[PDB]
């Protein structure tokens, strides 16, 4: 049951935005409200156990996965859409579809991260974050990331 309530948290964030995606600004508004209160409780409740880092590790990924999907919607939408990036007012930087790919080397090059570490980033991977490979997902090095993280 390891960091049980962490991972529920995570998947709720993945349903909040894989249904802000099948809408107006204010509901937009709303569930952004929603998912910025979850990664609350998610910071928090990591940070009991985590140093900085490893929180980070976790956190980043997602909001760049939630960030992926929502300049997306917005590129292909009839609405405007709006949509300040999580991943920039959280921590610091906009640079997620790299930066994500940087955090999974780190994981992968030295077997001292907790679980959780490797299941965010399985997930967000299983729900089609592209990042850096947006322009051609048959990228070996994207196929490899996947095989290497889920082989955890
Ligand atoms: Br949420
Ligand atoms: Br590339």
């Amino acid at each position: 049951m390891k960091d049980f309530k962490e991972i529920e948290i995570i998947l709720d964030i993945i349903k909040t935005t894989r249904e802000i995606i099948e809408n107006d600004n204010e509901k937009i508004s709303y569930h952004r409200n929603n998912i910025r209160k979850s990664i609350f409780f998610l910071q928090e409740e990591l940070l009991e156990k985590y140093s900085e880092t490893v929180c980070k590790y976790i956190v980043f990924p997602l909001l760049a996965y939630v960030d992926e999907k929502l300049m997306l919607l917005r590129e292909k939408s009839a609405s405007n859409i709006s949509w300040s990036l999580l991943q920039l007012e959280y921590y610091d930087r906009k640079d997620g579809g790299e930066y994500v790919f940087e955090i999974t080397d780190n994981i992968l090059s030295e077997n001292i991260y907790p679980q959780i570490c490797y299941q965010t980033i399985s997930l967000i991977l299983h729900n089609d974050f592209y990042g850096k490979y947006y322009d051609n997902i048959y990228n070996h090095s994207f196929l490899a990331y996947k095989k290497e993280i889920d082989k955890h």
